[PDB]
């Protein structure tokens, strides 16, 4: 096998949660590489250092350091100083030492299972004929595959007009050729609900009941950044999406994973290769924050991203690679912003996408310098 | 002992809805107070004309005569011509002609049993030793007493803040002297719940199983006007407050009956009567919405209700009667205004308060006006 | 007939200015009270400190002496802490103390002639037989009185709609009785215009030719707090209006002292007294500022004023004295909140002026608390 | 010679203005493309028809018709349905015809002089060695070349960084070889200055003093839409900038010529052509609007000029016609809309130069389209 991963996380942390992390990451031998930002406090490099003596392969480039880099890529206004946009750091230095599995996780993250780097490694099998699923709405309820009080429950970035006839979709599954690049680990405590559902029910994830799925051609499921394995080819169109643009005034924010998680999905479909959701889970305590100012964050984005995912299945892309197909999706996000109709469409939130695809061929124009 | 009903609806359909309400309200000999807007089509005066010579004690005002009665009264800017917001004229007149009973409903909303206008009634039955309920938390969830499907759900305009611990709060029920002045009845089919409840579960109320519960002193829960009789005391108090204040850029709406029922519901405490919850039930089907419009909507002002809920418990009111009680409220919202912190407490949310206290006391002066 | 006379300055600087005012100050025994901020630097107060060696009658109450102050008078949410709104604390103090003049200036003007506070001891002249100034269209340009370059100006605050006819409005001289309690001090330099006419002709006032006039009943001229003596019995209603309420979006800034100046204004004349433009004349040097940063706070201001000062005219107000007048002048904005139309009444616009009538009633709430 | 001249006018007024326009551009065989909008009655379609009876080359094609030429060219969205910026349609319809040189108009200037059409070939007569201007500062001020009462003013557009030292900026006159592709003609009466200025001096026009000049390489000076003629090879580059998009939630208005007025410039100097200002004059009567209303439209576009017209001297750009260096120039606008800094640019700000540049693509990506 010989295979090289990189664990890429982003905080302010002062490092308390390297204790329960490193354990599962230095026993595989697997590259932590910790991003950390302007208010971020000195007791996050010493954390790391420590982590290190014990063995761990850690690394926190100062945010000195992390500029430097984007310097000579001829990227300096790409990634924001007070966000976890910051992420895309570590994605971009586990992309240039060379990496063959990045997994993205938060800092509030705990892997359950001592196989936690192995089950990730799913993204450098190859394409294997195997049983891939479908859906008749060509939707996937992820969460399904977990055990979820007091209700069902639909994962952050699940278009709503499809929620009410999903109850109805057909599922099945067919053995099938998929090239799996795209692992999403599924998480158990709070799970990965918008803040919509959490204001609702404050769901509960008990278990890890339905397994492992891989989702075929025409069904999708959002992708997160917290808990997801990706492929060095695929990487390129993993670009974490720059928040802050407003949507008839109002910003949006903490939806950067939920456009990445699409948009890595979309170019790897159009390659003819897979996303797969199940194991390894995460330990992913409950909130202790404002839940109303997360509903006032993520609303902007939710009034989008039903139409916006709607004329995505629409516009077909080109490209031989990720980088290719990520740039042709970028111009394919500035014809939606003009096609589009709707109430929440002000000027603003279609120059939120003509600015968004911008970024994303800064963001691949920095990979093509480093090649 | 003969008691006199006034039933009010605003709509802009053109009136179907009179087909199935007005058999219940006739058999009763209620009247019924139609107030049409601008846009309201002129069919709908065809059928409050041609039901009243079935026996129905229909009245259906103009613009023209809605303007030239709020024009005597010293308000003629007072309530807005595109709203909802004109229910008020409704109000108006039947507390202008004496009734008794005032039945707050929309044009939407079906009587369920034949008992409909006695069962709104209770509110003149006077004091009397009943069985009343209290709350350790302060706060009694109504949908408690439906059969609600897919999960246990709040009304709409109950604080956030005190969902997760309502749970372990205790109830109990206490024979104690209470006066009835406000009956707020429920609804089948799709529950009076806020968008968030909504788009996250889609809740379907099956029966009613629960009952009638009287609440006690400082046990709270909202009132809406879908269903709801107020006594005539009480009614001053009633105004459906004006929505379109921007909250941190983004005007409210959706909102004018939550802040009405905490309203009447505080003034009537203060006075020493009391709020019921339970029968009459009527039919509100389900309606499909822009639901993600209809959250846009509601979150300005449910990021303001749970600091504002917060102290009105700690304002002590003066008066001796609604009129008295009510203006006391509006003076104690602007000092709420100035003590309230929080992030969502931006200027224009602030002068929120204080334009509503003003248009409290333009209501009021109105209604000092008639008397 | 021994008169006393307090100067209010609010400073965020080291306290430089004070080598060059205090001169003018201490000849004429009179009172200074520099009011700081949070953010000012702990050099001023060894420059008031060592300015008392010299004989000025200086004092600096700390953030923690002006909180203690207002929290006593139930008024400690009031004022800002991070505006020059903060000059308020000084009118407070100097009317606590009893000073029977109150000189409102910033920390960059200057007094050009040895006679600054005799000249701005005329508000305690009490009612005479002098020459008043009247106007036929009701407004007077007290920029006129000076020599300014390149072009003619008006003063910042100056309606706009009677800009193109005021060179047709007849101006004449009569020997009437009159009262003077508020005289605005003309200034050299860069004059008192809005960001408007500084970014068209950038004004430079070169000498005062005009002389001194006394505005007669119904003529009207913006009086700013940059150079001017209010009497003690007129300082009640000279509150300086608290600004960040927004536009149609837009906060306001840079127009406290321009509701002020009018507002004063009004009450004054109400109750038999004039105001008084000419001299003292102050040297204001010009400060390059960021105008287009300027123009962009003062324009939300700009778009109500002409509305509002037409409306004032048509309001007549009750009370004997300012205490009176001034609270009635706010009730007297809540109604023309509602009375008022135009494109720039948006529902925050209008909530603007029930906030502004709430803080006055406030300001007036503590000085009936002091008395 | 044999040149054709097309006159671009969009309107939805009655046609009245057609009678003291067309004389002089029917004498001179001259097309005149008149387009109408939604909001346009059947007034102005028989006061074309009327005109052309008396033998005017007039066209007023319908928005029907305007929208299937958009159709055909796959560009339905680029202009919208309610606004001036569908005179780009009059742009495109001239240069699909080929006519030489293409008048932009607006429907309320009237010719002074009988060689009206004449004077505007000028950007016909190809390179010749001539008299071209040179400024110290990089810009001229075109307004001095006219009688302005009461002051001097600068024109619409003109940043205002360079206003207060452009008094000493050297002029000089060299003889140099020139290619005049823009002609940019005065007008008397109202003159081309911002709100800004009107609001505070009104100036006005008596008459054109400074004849005409040729601004050389460096030396810029803002272009309007409402009297210039542009070569068809320049055309390409002369987009009609859209507005409607907000800076810091403020929708910018009434600049897109000014914008079109640099980037022709600009376009037109990075091809070695130059712009040229003077005769033909036109008679501008003066406005009769809401001047506030002005400000507030034109302040979100001016705050931002002054920091896009520094970034555009430190930007070459590229191409061999005026279809590559406008797309070019598209392109820069992305990369300035990351580089710049300041306050006014939020977000929104920022995706203003991203989606402008999506459109100028469309615009010639229909170009090519018809080529
Ligand atoms: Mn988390
Ligand atoms: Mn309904
Ligand atoms: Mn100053
Ligand atoms: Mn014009």
């Amino acid at each position: 096998r010989d295979i090289s991963t990189a664990v890429v996380v982003t905080t302010i942390s002062d490092g308390g949660f390297l204790d329960r992390l490193a354990p599962a990451l230095r026993d595989a031998g697997a590259r932590l590489i910790v991003i950390p930002d302007r208010n971020t406090g000195p007791a996050l490099f010493a954390a790391c250092e420590r982590h290190r003596r014990l063995g761990l392969d850690v690394v926190c480039p100062s945010v000195a350091e992390q500029q430097d880099l984007l310097e000579r890529l001829a990227v300096p206004d790409l990634i924001p100083y007070h966000s976890d946009n910051r992420r895309n750091v570590g994605y971009l230095m586990a992309w240039m030492e060379g990496f063959d599995v990045i997994v993205s996780m938060d800092d509030d993250n705990l892997p359950t299972t001592d196989d936690f780097v192995e089950r990730h490694q799913v993204v450098c099998q190859g394409p294997r004929t195997q049983p891939v699923t479908a859906s008749s709405d060509g939707w996937f309820n992820n969460c399904a595959l977990l055990e979820v009080e007091p209700t069902e429950v639909f994962p952050r970035g699940f278009p709503f007009h499809a929620r009410p006839a999903h109850a109805q979709a057909r599922t099945s599954v067919c053995e099938r050729p998929a090239d799996v690049r795209i692992n999403a680990g599924l998480w158990l405590g709070d799970p990965d609900v918008d803040a919509i559902t959490r204001l609702a029910v404050r769901p509960n994830a008990l278990a890890h009941s339905g397994g492992s799925v891989v989702l075929a051609e025409g069904t999708w499921c959002p992708v997160n950044s917290q808990n997801t394995a990706v492929h060095r080819d695929a990487l390129p169109a993993y670009y974490f999406l720059r928040m802050g643009q407003p949507v008839d005034g109002v910003p949006m924010e903490k939806f950067g994973d939920i456009f990445s998680g699409y948009f890595v999905q979309v170019c790897a479909q159009h390659l003819g290769h897979a996303v797969r959701f199940g194991d390894p889970v995460v330990e992913h305590p409950r909130n202790e924050h404002d839940l109303l100012d997360d509903l006032h964050k993520e609303v902007p984005a939710v009034r989008l991203l039903d139409d916006i995912l709607d004329h995505l299945r629409d516009h077909p892309l080109e490209g031989g690679d990720y980088l290719e197909t990520y740039e042709s999706l970028s111009y394919a996000l500035q014809e939606i912003a003009e096609r589009v109709n709707g109430r929440a469409w002000s000027p603003d939130a279609r120059a939120f996408l003509h600015r968004s695809a911008h970024l994303m061929r800064s963001w691949t124009g920095a990979l093509r310098t480093v090649a």
